[PDB]
């Protein structure tokens, strides 16, 4: 609930929200009106191999509840997804933090991670001085 999500989110175009909009599909896998509830998104974000808080399941589509309905659609998870990819970047941040990149591979499958391993190098200082 930030203008720096926000702000990402917007540049999006539909060339990226379309890699999203496949990815709902299987997010919303066993769901009865294809939606994503706090039930299955601990599934989906412990597939990936982390152990998070039950709270947080809640908390995470908090902040992404404008309709207050209780469930994430295509819409709000388009502004979580933002959060994601500045999640890790910050550093040190509890013992599970979900990334766009990783969770990636969870949905496309193992060949993403063999695919693309960008994650791995980890770089970004311009170093002006
Ligand atoms: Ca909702």
């Amino acid at each position: 609930g930030d203008d720096i999500y926000k702000a990402a989110v917007e540049q999006l175009t539909e060339e990226q929200k379309n890699e999203f909009k496949a990815a709902f599909d299987i997010f919303v896998l066993g769901a009865e009106d294809g939606c994503i509830s706090t039930k299955e998104l601990g599934k989906v974000m412990r597939m990936l191999g982390q152990n998070p808080t039950p709270e947080e399941l809640q908390e995470m589509i908090d902040e992404v509840d404008e309709d207050g309905s209780g469930t994430v659609d295509f819409d709000e998870f388009l502004v979580m997804m933002v959060r994601c990819m500045k999640d890790d970047s910050k550093g040190a941040g509890a013992g599970v933090r979900i990334s766009a990149d990783a969770m990636m591979q969870a949905l496309l499958g193992a060949r993403a991670k063999e695919s693309l391993d960008l994650r791995a190098h980890l770089k970004q200082v311009k170093k002006e001085d």
